[PDB]
RNA sequence: ACGAUUGCCCCUCACGAGGGGACAGCUGGUAAUGGGAUACC
DNA sequence: AAGGTATCCCATTACCAGCTTAACTACGCG
DNA sequence: CGCGTAGTTATCGACCAT
């Protein structure tokens, strides 16, 4: 529904889009102080690109009064949500809870859902808007998909009409309702405590109802004082007893030998960095407790205390926090509406647009939108153009250019081609070894969860598995083991079959008729090993794999490795960005990446060819293509980078990056 | 002789600590992928 | 260019919806 | 009268290619 405010803005300010905060204030002035007084407010202050992004900052809950589920707001939110998601379409259209306290109570009575003693107009409006938003979102997404399919079919049908054969007439709308009007696959509830203004965090001051764990025994912190810096400036002055004492042998860089055991160990020494994070060490967990930044969030008779060291660290890293700063100043760097994660006890603050605001491009530019963007950015200054090509032998290959502009054209100086260093390649290898080791550790620890009898049964069979299959196969079909090469066995080789046919007993057991997913193919050696491995008893297998399932479900390791790979994918695009930026010596560097559809660029596991490695598990060899494609597409929004997804049409004319650049400088494929 | 308190990831360690790294994150509904076990032709 | 399929189990992602306030004013009460 | 708690009320503008 069109708004009156849009009219005055569109009528006076055609192309001067303003950020959300100015929009809110400007509407209030218009509604109160007449139509003419918003123009005087919005004439002075405008932005070319309004910061529409707030980075997140995460802290840790210290203690609560009772579990979040008990809290009335969490129960009221749960009761409201699961009632609205089970409505039909017609009931939802005629279900208006107003934004006032009076309409809230009218709603809770006309529908019969209860609020368990909690009514804050601001809090309820958040739950109501989010729930109505999710309900319409699960309907919007389907409708958008129907529109997109129709548009795509229609547009291709123009070419089909133009010179095509008789064309597809139509296709069927995909609905997102049930036959009775209800919502099929409706969204699930969200357990997010969306904090608001009347509840916003504020510096802890001691009230008797709030009682803290025994470590925070005396907590005093003047919220308006400047929180001191922890470390002394050169940490080699701390003496023996006090915590955080850097021993002598670790100050100087070099290599030396330990007293207990003799190994040559490189020590880099104290880091010669100017933005190095400082790590602090306390004598006990009580001294650590007295050095926290505690803030409270109170909503009623039940509170929650949060530790804000997380926001300080996240603020000192972006350098948006002076070296002396108070707790209240720290809190004013962020919005007063955190998002508590109740099932993980993590609170997510965000920065105010003033503290750290950037533009976030909604989409990566493609097709015919690169040349026109390059026409604009190059009118004034020169912009570097790093072209990235992903693969599996070489994770990234990069070619840096500097696309300058001559009158009515775009030049492209080729500047430098490089690949990511051996350090990042070692980390990719070490991540794949860690994954294999974890999998082997899990396997070896599922074995220990069996009783001693089945435990021995599995241990023995796994120990002799390959020998048993080899000897059983040779004896059954008479093949001599020495005559047949074993180590040169691959996934599709046919060495067993040729030895069989050289013996020529029959062709029945070997050739087979693959059911189409009529050609006849001799069954391969991987198939022979599988069909001849000694299977383990059905009861022992059920126990063993159930133990493995249990260990896997409650394993902290998979989160470690997924985070490890993600941070290694981002680390490998930051080197790329920093290298192009220090070489091209230009403010603006925009990566140009292939428009690869990542769904088919997943890798696979690999086993070294051989008979011994038919019965082992596949070493993990998945490709980082998906990781790095997302990391560049995330570079678009986090740091307002331009990104170019550009199809690499093949040509003769190092070749892969040139062609990405060549389809960038011109929209045509 | 200088520099950011918790947390998270990696590595070293004389267990005193040191070096490097990510920092847009939550939900939700679906869909794919990788791996593993088994059964059959 | 991995013979396919079918039951299960674990893990991770991708794609796409929803999200991630605050200025001003109004009472109740010590 | 000041301080703690809580109600009113403001806006959201979004691409290529099949």
């Amino acid at each position: 529904v069109e708004s009156e405010f849009s009219k005055v803005l569109k009528k006076h300010f055609p192309g001067e889009r303003f950020r959300s905060s100015y929009m809110k204030r400007g509407g209030k002035i218009l509604a109160a102080q007449g139509e003419e007084a918003v123009v005087a407010y919005l004439q002075g202050k405008s932005e070319e690109e309004p910061p529409n992004f707030q980075p997140p900052a995460k802290c840790h809950v210290v203690t609560k009064s009772r579990d979040f589920a008990e809290w009335p707001i969490m129960k009221a939110s749960e009761a409201i949500q699961r009632y609205i998601y089970a409505l039909s379409t017609t009931e939802r259209a005629a279900c208006k809870p107003g934004k006032s306290s009076e309409s809230h109570a009218a709603w809770f009575a006309a529908t019969g859902v209860s609020n368990h003693g909690y009514s804050h107009v601001q809090g309820l409006n958040l739950i109501f808007d989010h729930t109505l938003g999710r309900y319409d979102g699960v309907l919007k997404k389907v409708q958008l998909r129907n529109e997109k399919a129709r548009a795509r079919l229609e547009s291709i049908n123009a070419s089909r009409a133009d010179e095509g054969l008789p064309e597809i007439k139509a296709e069927e709308e995909e609905v997102a309702t049930n036959e009775t009007g209800h919502l099929l696959q409706p969204p699930g509830i969200n357990p997010s405590f969306y904090v608001y203004q009347t509840i916003s965090p504020q510096a802890y001051r001691p009230r008797d109802e709030i009682v803290l764990p025994p470590e925070y025994a005396g907590y005093v912190r003047d919220p308006n004082a400047p929180i001191p810096l922890g470390v002394v400036r050169n940490r080699c002055d701390i003496q023996k007893g006090c915590p955080g004492y850097i021993p002598e042998w670790q100050r100087e860089a070099g290599t030396a030998i330990s007293p207990k055991t003799g190994k040559a160990v490189t020590v880099p020494g104290l880091s010669p960095k100017k933005n190095k994070r400082m790590r602090r060490y306390w004598r006990s967990e009580k001294e650590k407790a007295q050095d926290a930044l505690l803030v409270t969030v109170r909503i009623g008779t039940d509170w929650v205390v949060i530790d804000v060291r997380g926001l300080l660290r996240n603020a000192r890293w972006r350098t948006i926090a002076p070296k002396d700063i108070s707790l209240n100043a720290l809190l004013d760097l962020f919005t007063g509406d955190p998002v508590i994660d109740v099932r993980r006890n993590i609170v997510t603050f965000t920065y105010t647009l003033d503290a750290c605001g950037t533009y976030a491009r909604k989409w990566t530019l493609k097709g015919k939108q690169t040349k026109a963007t390059l026409d604009k950015l190059t009118a004034t200054q020169t912009v570097a153009l790093v072209a990235i090509d992903l693969g599996q032998t070489n994770p990234i290959s990069a070619g840096i250019s500097r696309v300058t502009q001559e009158n009515g054209a775009l030049q492209c100086e080729p500047l430098d081609r490089f690949t990511l260093p051996d350090d990042l390649l070692k980390d990719i290898s070490a991540y794949r070894i860690a994954w294999d080791r974890n999998e082997e550790e899990l396997r070896a620890r599922s074995v220990e969860a069996l009783p001693e009898a089945q435990q021995a049964e599995v241990r023995a069979l796994d120990g002799v598995s390959k020998e048993t299959a080899r000897t059983q196969l040779c004896a059954d079909f008479g093949l001599d083991p020495k005559r047949l090469p074993w180590d040169k066995m691959s996934s599709n080789t046919t060495f067993i079959s040729e030895a069989l046919l050289s013996n020529s007993v029959s062709r029945d057991q070997v050739f087979f008729t693959p059911a189409p997913k009529p050609v006849e193919v001799m069954r391969k050696d991987r198939t022979w090993a599988r069909a001849y491995k000694p299977r383990l008893s059905v009861e022992a297998q059920k126990l063993k794999n159930e133990a493995l399932w249990a260990l896997k479900r409650t394993s902290p390791e998979y989160l470690k490795l997924s985070r490890r790979k993600e941070e290694l994918c981002r680390r490998s695009i930051n080197y790329v960005i920093e290298k192009t930026r220090r070489r091209t010596q230009c403010q603006i560097v925009i990566p140009v990446i292939e428009d690869l559809n990542v769904r088919f660029f997943h890798g696979s596991g690999k086993r070294l060819p051989g008979w011994d490695n038919f019965f082992t598990a596949k070493k993990e060899n998945r490709w980082f293509i998906q990781g790095l494609h997302k990391a560049f597409s995330d570079l678009r929004t986090h740091r307002s980078f331009y990104v170019f997804e550009v199809r690499p049409e093949r040509t003769s004319i190092d070749v892969a990056t040139h062609n990405l650049t060549q389809v960038a400088l011109t929209g045509k494929t």
